[PDB]
């Protein structure tokens, strides 16, 4: 599809057997999802943006379906106000910016 | 152009007659630039990011050229970690997401 940017580019994702809403975010290097109790090992990470840093849990090789497009990669879990799909997964679904 | 996302979508912008580098950021509603001098009236505002809220100077109706494409709109200036071009200006240059 083609998504215009008049409104936030929110899409439905499937991760860990749950459906959620997330931003297709070209400004995020990596994917960050709202707190959720995922099984498996993780490592702590600090990620920074406007307002400072938050502590997150880095899970590797997580399967995520984004608008019916499957991807697998790093997913950071923490107290983010928004689910954001970052470039590490956007590249996997064939997403480009165009103007 | 069509921009892939294996690297950060960084582009050169012109604002206040000066060249800078900025990130095309579909996850940003607004455009936020690092501390700089800009002419004209500004009003204090607050904006929230992943890590909390920051004080910014809001400049309205500012000319800004993004990768050769002209826009006129609101630019927020403050202690952002990165110059981000947000949806208020991405829409003006006709930017869409595609996959
Ligand atoms: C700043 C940028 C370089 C990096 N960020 C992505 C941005 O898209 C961020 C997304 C966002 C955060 C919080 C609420 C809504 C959207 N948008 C944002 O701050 O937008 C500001 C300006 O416009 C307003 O609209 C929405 C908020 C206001 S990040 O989240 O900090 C981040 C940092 C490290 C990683 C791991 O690599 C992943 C993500």
């Amino acid at each position: 599809p083609q998504i215009t940017l008049w409104k936030r580019p929110l899409v439905t994702i499937k991760i860990g057997g749950q459906l959620k809403e997330a931003l297709l975010d070209t400004g995020a290097d990596d994917t960050v999802l709202e707190e959720m109790n995922l099984p498996g090992r993780w490592k702590p990470k600090m990620i920074g943006g406007i307002g400072g840093f938050i502590k997150v849990r880095q899970y590797d090789q997580i399967l995520i379906e984004i608008c019916g497009h499957k991807a697998i990669g790093t997913v950071l879990v923490g107290p983010t106000p928004v689910n954001v799909i970052g470039r590490n997964l956007l590249t996997q679904i064939g997403c480009t910016l165009n103007f």
